[PDB]
């Protein structure tokens, strides 16, 4: 329920990072919403189509601080 505690990243809406993308690169990305319940939140990838937004549970290793 609570987010976990990932220095560099903050779990708000909003809030930027970079997301692991289908080519293998690390991608600018920003938080759309937030699934408490399940531990995930929904990533958008900077520039991209929504139709693109991917949900990704919080403690993945394909998320890390945007430097």
């Amino acid at each position: 329920h609570m987010p976990p505690n990932r220095p560099g990243i903050t779990f708000e809406i909003g809030a930027r990072l970079e997301a692991l993308d289908y080519l293998q690169k690390w991608y600018p990305s920003r938080i759309e919403k937030i699934d408490y319940e399940e531990g995930k939140m929904l990533v958008h990838f900077e520039r991209w189509s929504h139709r693109y937004d991917e949900w990704i549970y919080w403690d993945s290793n394909r998320l890390r601080p945007l430097e």
